Parts: structure tokens; sequence; C-alpha cells
């Protein structure tokens, strides 16, 4: 989860 | 992965 990979910013799923 | 939860800082795995 937030920012890097995952839910949120940048990899996987939200933005970036 | 990276910062807030999963592997990297926050929860998870790794730091803080």
């Amino acid at each position: 989860v937030g920012a890097x990979a995952x839910v949120x910013w940048x990899w996987x799923w939200x933005w970036x």
C-alpha cells in the first residue's frame, strides 16, 4: 500500500 | 512495495 507498488502510487493499482 | 505497507517502510515487512 501507499507509494512504490501495490494499492496507491507507482506500480500495481491506483496512480503513477 | 516501497513506502506505506508491504515490502519496504511502514507496515508488513522491512522497516518503520
